[PDB]
């Protein structure tokens, strides 16, 4: 049918003031901290102890909740620089038969460098705070989504996936065919994947409204530019929650002239995850910081170089654009 333009036409359901107090106080920082972020603080390149650890983790997390999540593991092999290695995206799925997902990602693997001093490179932005802000998000909005599980035609056919991809980080010189492995493995899956089961024509591809995907967050003060024309109105959505959470009073250090989300553009090209899927016609809203944080690919990616604020911050806002996005 149409359904693959839905979401061109969808529109938000705004929450009034008394939501959004409601969902700013429902997340919890110092539970997102010490919970679902500083298990991540560890080497986890593909194959490493940390790798496993990391994926059994995010299950875990998952897993407890009680919104109907279906867990799927997309493992396979690839050539690489240092030889054949095993990648594993994770994909956490509400309602995987619906037509249409929002899709949340990040990477959950760190980039591979060796030990300068007695220190290793953890990726605390990169992307470690990313894949904690989707866990904190699985279980502040938990009650909310559990209400996805009820069958209404009064609603459109549309749920809440997640995605941690794999191997994101380049083992030597990033380009073309050392980078991006987890990301250009599952966007040729999904391309080639029937959507809904049985359907001609379309694929898993045409189900995603809109990929969301968060890197390099974490550091103080970001800048977020509007990197997309196809995906600026809801980039604007962002910037709107913001400035509204500011004027309620509802956000932690945070000034208008300090603000994140900002009107202007981009003059290159970003490569990141949502690249296979972009270039296929998938939209994106790729929340990606310009400039970078300044700690970018140092050991100084840390727990200590995180703002608190800033991610709590971030968090609010994103819970709110995903609960306006899915009418909840
Ligand atoms: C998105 N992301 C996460 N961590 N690093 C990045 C970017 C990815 C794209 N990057 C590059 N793009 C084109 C050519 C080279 C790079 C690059 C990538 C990794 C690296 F370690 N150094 C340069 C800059 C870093
Ligand atoms: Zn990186």
């Amino acid at each position: 049918s149409a359904w693959p333009e839905e979401k061109n036409y969808h529109q938000p359901a705004i929450l009034n003031s008394s939501a959004l107090r409601q969902i700013a106080e429902g997340t919890s920082i110092s539970e997102m901290w010490q919970n679902d972020l500083q298990p991540l603080l560890i080497e986890r390149y593909p194959g490493s102890p940390g790798s496993y650890a990391a994926r059994q983790h995010i299950m875990q997390r998952i897993q407890r909740l009680q919104a109907d999540w279906v867990l799927e593991i997309d493992t396979f092999l690839s050539q690489t620089p240092e030889g054949e290695r095993s990648f594993s995206n994770i994909i956490s799925t509400l309602n995987p038969t619906a037509k249409r997902h929002l899709v949340l990602a990040c990477h959950y693997d760190s980039k591979y460098f060796s030990h300068w001093n007695n220190r290793v490179f953890v990726g605390a932005t990169d992307s470690a705070v990313p894949c904690a802000m989707m866990l904190e998000l699985a279980r502040a909005l938990d009650k909310k989504l559990l209400s996805l599980k009820t069958v209404s035609d009064s609603k459109p056919d549309l749920s809440l996936q997640l995605i941690f991809f794999d191997g994101e980080e380049a083992f030597l010189h990033w380009s073309p065919q050392d980078s991006l492995y987890g990301s250009r493995h599952l966007a040729a899956k999904m391309a080639s994947t029937p959507h809904p089961p049985g359907a001609r024509g379309t694929s898993q591809l045409h189900g995603m409204d809109l990929l969301v995907l968060l890197d390099l967050i974490g550091a103080p003060n970001p800048t977020f530019p509007n990197f997309f024309p196809n995906s600026a109105r809801w980039f604007e959505r962002l910037q709107a929650i913001e400035h509204e959470l500011h004027e309620l009073g509802l956000l932690k250090d945070h000034s208008l002239e300090g603000r994140y989300f900002q009107n202007y553009s981009y003059g290159g090209v970003i490569q990141d995850d949502h690249i296979p899927f972009l270039r296929r016609g998938v939209p994106v809203l790729h929340l990606i910081p310009s400039p970078f944080p300044e700690v970018w690919h140092t050991m100084d990616d840390n727990e200590e170089n995180l703002d608190e604020s800033t991610i709590d911050n971030l968090n609010k806002i994103l819970q709110v654009f995903v609960l306006e996005y899915l009418h909840l």
